[PDB]
């Protein structure tokens, strides 16, 4: 994966998975349980989506139940994007 991707991806996944609640989400377990299945449709990123979601789980919940929500942040500060890169 090209750094330009890797950032995508976290994006994409978490974007994702955050509509999916439509931005009620239940409990870090299912959010976790949906980051997982989630990062298992992406075959090049499975690996590492899966690591980043199980190290960050508690950032991207206390994150996304802010109501904050923008993705490319929370990526920003797990450093899978860099201020160089683009959001979507």
């Amino acid at each position: 994966l090209t750094p330009k991707e890797t950032c995508d991806l976290c994006q994409i996944a978490l974007r994702t998975v955050f509509g999916h609640f439509g931005g009620n989400i239940p409990s870090r377990r299912k959010l976790v349980h949906q980051l997982k299945h989630e990062c298992k449709r992406h075959f090049n990123y499975r690996r590492r989506c899966l690591l980043l979601m199980k190290v960050n789980s508690d950032l991207i919940f206390r994150e996304m139940t802010d109501g904050s929500f923008k993705p490319m942040e929370v990526c920003l500060i797990m450093r899978e994007c860099n201020p160089h890169d683009s959001p979507l």
